[PDB]
């Protein structure tokens, strides 16, 4: 497989990179699990893609496999001036070198920008246990739970990000919750601000306390005001409301299992490593531990359509009445969006007939970690024919019926960082259409109910506000339509008003086809304020047999809009969210629109998408990259309890051939059925594959739930 | 289930009873539809006429008597000095006694010209062409190899466009001439003919204009002469009669990765989980009735979830395709499907292809341009199908190599489906019901595009798809009536937006917080809630009840539109009067019995002066606070054809519609009553506990062998 150039690191490869780094005594490496911040540790290891120039010479011109390398992110906490530095480690197999990457002269906030880690959370929990001792009685009286000798009645916390008011700060608002089933939905009314910037956790402090609508300065002050009767206190078997356990009764109860897919004849796609073949399609895939799912080197009918289609970032931007709520701008890549690909449940998350695939991740771990059923690949009937026609004779019969049953191939993973579960799909139809989709489910981000909260959300239970927010997702769509050099054009309908040529006293007011060409990047950077043309076309100079340029069309499915003001503070981290569509000239320095650092330094991040447009380059006959923002406003509602559900809660885009193929490319499918009438007999049912009614059983259900080194 | 009968379409027996009652009135001078003269009186359409909502609701909700059941009957009165179309309500059913005036339009003088085309009329048009084009017979043989006269397997055919003239009262049709081969829609010859067929005496009908390959010629004789004299730039077409014809669905080409076996299929060993009886459906939380109105299409009625009404009616109202063209037929074409019996062209669904092999397939009867009620096999289907994505799921990690639980609910949806194949295009009409109280309307487009003869000038109005073929640019627009009755009749309409505030940071006063807030807008008057395409459409469109949920929020349903539609024709210009609803992705009206439909069978052939002008429902700008509201939704898409549309447009990416989602209506997720949920829990030192409320299924079953009939006939 040539697709191996795109493949993630194996367990063996991750171990080899880790071993190589640990052989360097001068790095003073310690495990992720060690509970001090004043340590040097390897935070993330993942495959580092070679330059596209070299990859295409290997794929297309028969040249050598590019050098395979890893990206290694090292937290240097065990030095006077802590920082994060990244390295290219290679070659693989047999690593030799360690080359530092991406310097930022003059940038001083590297350390503060780094992701939170399990060890850091352990230290935060200790800080809280100690700092809140004065509140122990308050906790018991108001919630029946505590942090001390609490057992099955313990308080927990949820941190929000970003963590302060400026670059270099690490001051986190923490929402206190009761640790019960679906704890996300059990805020107590207390929130605490902790400064945890120092590498010495003994310096960490609670700097501010908010309880039920008022600030109190310190845990001691709240405790004293409580004792003195100066606090407006809220004192907090069917299933818990936050449980998924069934309750209630439908008027027409259902006691049996629903229909299921059977695949007695096995998969109709071929999977070899990370290479997939399905009908006209060939592609490779990878799951980038930092940023998520990608499909690469996508071909249909042996011609390239897209070099890369990848998840880049996923954001949830909140308002609130509470300090934690008004603070929250979550950026998932800052949490290992591609590393939280937890186990897919057969028959539920994917069909029982799906092919389930494991992966390995090294993200905030002591050793590479095995993730069972991290991805699945499956063919599914869509329930609607790809095409059908009833050719009537308009006299009580027919000339023929023709139809092709609808099927699609789905490549799927998930991300569950904490409360939310996103389902990430790349979908391939037999006629050369591909679709990207993200569906949201899991638990909402929620805060304690007070009346003031109703200006920033919806009351969802007695003590619970679902905060208003917008979800925004960015994708990189490096279309290479029939090859690398493309142009971008749009089509519109425009009316003309002409003399009616067969009745000159009258007029014809009718549609015409208008084509718009784009020469410079800025012309193709569409803001949310701008009218998005209905046909967004990436074109090859090659023509089809009818004289029309071979193209692929991008069709966006989104309810997104401009959320933050352009140029204001944290908006610097998400300037891509100004554009439902922007088109750039391909550059190796612009492969990603976000980073793991954006979450915790959104004020001065290492990648600012807007800057990609500053040079306003020529985009006529160039290697073009489309970048797509999709999303939706989510005002929570009571039906979101216990979880948001997927119906209507998906966004994404389609890539559709447009004059690319001389006729419908699904015509090669032998699944087509045509029914023909016959004089004085039964109809002739014409098939190119025999009718099948076989049934088989899938494997019995199992689920593991653990993800451990191997 | 008996009560759903108030909404039910007429039976074969009821249609026969209505027809017989009319035929018993000898003064009507009725003749069969098939009689080949226009100068006749005939019953063109018979369908159930829904009773007044006031009476239906008293029946359903207050225990009062079943309303009287009636049929709409449309009579073409062609056998008189001043022909017209008149409608009647015939009842009661059973035992029809009366025919009362229905939808009278006194003072309107063009009803005859406005009427739909019929099979008899097409036969007379063919006879007119056979005679009128005699001068062109040799021209036809030389340029096409096909003919109108003395043909058997090499016959010319035509496709008529509409509307038919330049003003109300005209019936002058442009006809695209084609070769009658497999997929004939895609074989234009380059000739188009304008025929005036207004007279009830077909002997007066004439070809009044001729267009061939870029030029007008006046008459068939003039073109014949110029051709004979060597003065016509002709296009000689190749013989179309081993490889399949381009317009055929027969496979050709080969995928690089061979597929030699059937793909995965649904099995349903436990049978349906929905309860379908007559036109009544129960599915978990859902209860609804349905009907297939012969004139306008699929409807779902009296839609409830959890025993509470959500919608009185959700129905297809009209489906339009508005074209441009270089040819006179192309530039004429504004097709309105209700003018062709949109709900009557529900042709046979092929099991395993059009619906899953596990679907329930239902027959119907229609009486539309027929001599007797006609049986339509497998006209509808109803099926549950896995969506492939869980309704909800969550992995509750312990962040230390394990979990606290996994919970998930497998995705299923109930689909009620029919189709419409008037001629070239096949639309697939779905109403879909999710177990969490979300319902969705969807239309998918497939079949053959409307196409004209290629010349270079055609490229300003379309795409060259084959040697001699232009796919004309057009826009599809569909109108839906959405009579939401959220928890009952009296509702209001409101919208929600996000608006930023900029405040002092309350914990760091030197700084600012610029953040989202929730903004609510109330609407009091119809005009305020008529959203034009140029207007910003709010992201939350809510229909509210005054009743509050347990958390103090008003019980609502949210409308979410999936569309790429835009304004097509200029508001107020000529034929736009027929489609003024297409100005509005959403408009909200006060319920009225005189405003039940936004279109009619008459709109297609008199778009200039039609019997219903949707804009008129907004003229009185009525108060819409605590009233019976009706939402009306336009969905659609611009379709610039492309070579992948040959032989047929395909469904992927070619659907539009809307969702209705509960919004603070239920106290928590209404799917929680589903016993399909599975939760897996960890156990110390043991295997996990898989908690279920329905046992694991791996049973098997087989569907019946495929069959397909293809005929639709009286029974
Ligand atoms: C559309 O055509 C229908 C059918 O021809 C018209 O209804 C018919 O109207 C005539 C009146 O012209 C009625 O004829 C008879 O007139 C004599 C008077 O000499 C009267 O004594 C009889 O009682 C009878 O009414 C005829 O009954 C009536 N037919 C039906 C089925 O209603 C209709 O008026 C035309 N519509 C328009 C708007 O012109
Ligand atoms: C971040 O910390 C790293 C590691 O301490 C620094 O990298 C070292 O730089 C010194 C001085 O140039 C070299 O002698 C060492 O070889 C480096 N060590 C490694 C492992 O690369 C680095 O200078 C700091 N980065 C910044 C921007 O200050
Ligand atoms: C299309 O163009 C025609 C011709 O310019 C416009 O018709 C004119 O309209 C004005 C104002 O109503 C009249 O006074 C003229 O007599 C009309 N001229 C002719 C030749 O008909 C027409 O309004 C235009 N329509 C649209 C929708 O733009
Ligand atoms: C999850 O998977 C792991 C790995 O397969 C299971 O651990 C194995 O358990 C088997 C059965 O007892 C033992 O024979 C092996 O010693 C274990 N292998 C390893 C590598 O640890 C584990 O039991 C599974 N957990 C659950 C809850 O199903
Ligand atoms: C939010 O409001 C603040 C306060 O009015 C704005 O901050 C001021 O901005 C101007 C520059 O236009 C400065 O001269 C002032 O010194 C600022 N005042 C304070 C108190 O900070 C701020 O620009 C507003 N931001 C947005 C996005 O509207
Ligand atoms: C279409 O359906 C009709 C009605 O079932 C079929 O007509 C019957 O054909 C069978 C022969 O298999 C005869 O026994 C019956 O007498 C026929 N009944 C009627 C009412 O005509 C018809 O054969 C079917 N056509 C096709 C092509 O399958
Ligand atoms: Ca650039
Ligand atoms: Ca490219
Ligand atoms: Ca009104
Ligand atoms: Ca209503
Ligand atoms: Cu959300
Ligand atoms: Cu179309």
């Amino acid at each position: 497989r040539k697709a191996g150039v795109f493949s993630d690191l194996s367990n063996q490869e991750l171990k080899a990179v880790h071993s190589f780094l640990w052989s360097k005594k001068e790095l003073r490496l310690q495990p992720s699990s060690t509970t001090t911040m004043a340590k040097n540790t390897v935070f993330l290891i993942e495959m580092l893609l070679p330059k596209k120039y070299h990859v295409l010479r290997f794929l297309d011109k028969g040249e050598r496999h590019p050098v395979r390398e890893a990206r290694a992110v090292i937290f240097f906490g065990d030095q006077e001036h802590p920082n994060v530095t990244e390295f290219a480690v290679g070659p693989l197999p047999g690593p030799c070198y360690m080359r530092a990457l991406s310097p930022r002269p003059g940038y001083q906030s590297s350390w503060a920008s780094r992701p939170i880690s399990t060890a850091e959370y352990a230290l935060l929990y200790h800080t809280l246990q100690e700092a809140t001792k004065p509140l122990h009685q308050f906790f018991l009286n108001t919630t029946g739970f505590s942090f001390q000798d609490c057992h099955d009645r313990c308080l927990a916390f949820t941190d929000v990000a970003p963590r302060g008011v400026a670059s270099g700060q690490r001051r986190s608002w923490l929402i206190i919750q009761r640790y019960v089933e679906g704890y996300f939905l059990h805020p107590t009314g207390l929130e605490l601000l902790v400064d945890h910037g120092s590498t010495d956790a003994g310096h960490w402090a609670v700097e501010q306390v908010w309880y039920n609508g008022k600030f109190y300065g310190s845990p001691e002050e709240l405790a004293r005001k409580y004792a003195d009767g100066e606090v407006d206190v809220v004192v907090l078997e069917p299933p818990l409301f936050s449980s998924h356990k069934p309750r209630g009764d439908f008027p027409s109860p259902i006691h049996v299992s629903g229909p299921r897919l059977v695949q007695p004849h096995g998969p109709r796609f071929r999977l070899e490593g990370n290479a997939v073949l399905y009908g006209g399609w060939s592609f490779a895939f990878r799951l980038r531990s930092s940023s998520g799912l990608q499909v690469l080197n996508v071909h249909f009918g042996g011609e390239r359509i897209a070099y890369e289609v990848s998840v880049q970032e996923a954001v949830a931007l909140y308002g609130g009445h509470t300090p934690a709520g008004m603070q929250t701008k979550y950026l998932d890549v800052g949490w290992g969006l591609g590393s939280v690909t937890h186990e897919l449940a057969p028959g539920i998350d994917c069909p029982e007939t799906a092919t389930f695939l494991d992966t390995f991740h090294y993200y905030d771990a002591d050793d590479p970690v095995h993730y069972p059923r991290a991805l699945c690949l499956f063919e599914m009937p869509t329930g609607v024919p790809l095409r059908r026609h009833f050719n009537s004779n308009f006299k009580g019969g027919f000339n023929f019926y023709a139809g092709l049953k609808g099927q699609v191939l789905v490549l799927r993973t998930t991300s569950t960082v904490y409360n939310y579960d996103y389902i990430w799909d790349f979908i391939f139809y037999p006629n050369g259409v591909m679709e990207a989709k993200m569906h949201a489910t899991g638990y909402v981000h929620a805060t304690f109910y007070t009346p003031e909260g109703l200006r920033h959300g919806t009351r969802l239970h007695t003590h619970l506000i679902g905060n208003i927010h917008t979800h925004l997702v960015h994708y990189r769509v490096d279309l290479d339509v029939a090859g690398t050099k493309n142009s971008f054009q749009t089509l519109q309908m425009k009316l003309e008003n002409i003399t009616n040529p067969w009745s000159p006293r009258h007029r014809v007011v009718q549609p015409t086809l208008e084509q718009t060409q784009y020469s410079w990047e800025r012309q193709a950077a569409f803001r949310f304020k701008r009218k998005l043309p209905k046909y967004l076309l990436f074109t090859s100079p090659q023509e089809n047999p009818w004289g029309h340029k071979r193209s692929y069309r991008l069709q966006i499915h989104s309810m997104a809009d401009q959320v933050l003001p352009p140029g204001w503070q944290e908006e610097q981290a998400i300037t891509w969210a100004r554009y439902p569509l922007a088109v750039t000239k391909y550059r190796e320095s612009e492969l990603c629109s976000s980073s793991i650092y954006h979450q915790n330094d959104p004020w001065d991040p290492p990648v600012v998408f807007e800057q990609f447009l500053h040079n306003n380059e020529n985009i006529e006959n160039e290697d073009l990259v489309a970048w797509v923002t999709v999303g939706f406003l989510h005002i929570p509602h009571s039906e979101d309890i216990p979880n948001t559900a997927t119906p209507g809660n998906s966004v994404g885009f389609l890539l559709r051939p447009f004059n690319f193929f001389p006729e419908d490319p699904s015509l090669a499918s032998r699944d087509t059925v045509i029914v023909w009438p016959r004089d004085n007999g039964p109809n002739y049912v014409q098939r190119w594959i025999p009718e099948d009614r076989d049934c088989s059983m899938p494997p019995p259900f199992s689920y593991n739930g653990t993800y451990r080194p191997v």
